[PDB]
């Protein structure tokens, strides 16, 4: 199946919001391509203290889901997941 690969997280630029440390940085980790992107959200919560319940997943500018896996988005060693603040229910276009 999917092997472990390096995945980065392009954190948002929000260092003055509350208590976390979001400064546009990248957080790298190693996870199997079969691990749903939802794993990444946890990795930021350790690297910044921001809970996964309020994070937006993106890969190369593509809004990915937490239920999708890295293999589904063709991600591999050196991939970059842009994190954004998302705490609201959103809205129609």
């Amino acid at each position: 199946g999917g092997s472990p690969v390096s995945i980065k997280v392009q954190v948002p630029n929000m260092q003055d919001k509350t208590e976390w440390k979001l400064n546009g940085q990248v957080l790298v980790f190693t996870l199997p391509l079969t691990d749903q992107v939802s794993v990444i959200k946890v990795k930021i919560h350790e690297a910044t203290g921001m809970p996964a319940g309020k994070q937006k997943l993106q890969y190369e500018g593509i809004f990915i889901k937490d239920s999708n896996s890295l293999a589904y988005y063709n991600m591999a060693n050196g991939a970059v997941i842009h994190l954004a603040l998302k705490e609201r229910g959103g809205r129609k276009k």
